């Protein structure tokens, strides 16, 4: 299962996706972008990156702790922004690609 977890992350971060993936590589910048509001609503945040480097070292017991972190990066998008904010359909486009390999394993 964890075998697959990589898998699924060197799906989300491949060439294919990056057009609607890249927000999601490495942690929210809230200083550089302004979002200082950010903290105060998304309690945990949550990106690939950190999820790569929790894989790595072996901080998920089993694939559905994992695909719940995966998921926690979404809904920190879903939660943070107006429905029709660019970034949310982005988030909404890699999940489709998430949650069709995830239903795989
Ligand atoms: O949910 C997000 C929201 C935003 C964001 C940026 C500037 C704004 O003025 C704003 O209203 C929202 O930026 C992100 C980002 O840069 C990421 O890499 C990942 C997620 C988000």
């Amino acid at each position: 299962q964890l075998k697959c977890c990589s898998g699924i992350l060197k799906e989300m971060f491949a060439k294919k996706h990056a057009a609607y993936a890249w927000p999601f590589y490495k942690p929210v910048d809230v200083e550089a972008l302004g979002l200082h509001d950010y903290c105060d609503i998304i309690k945990h945040p949550m990106d690939m990156s950190t999820i790569k480097s929790k894989l790595e070292a072996r901080e998920y017991r089993d694939a559905q702790e994992f695909g719940a972190d995966v998921r926690l990066m979404f809904s920190n998008c879903y939660k943070y922004n107006p429905p029709d904010h660019e970034v949310v359909a982005m988030a909404r486009k890699l999940q489709d690609v998430f949650e069709m390999r995830f239903a795989k394993m």
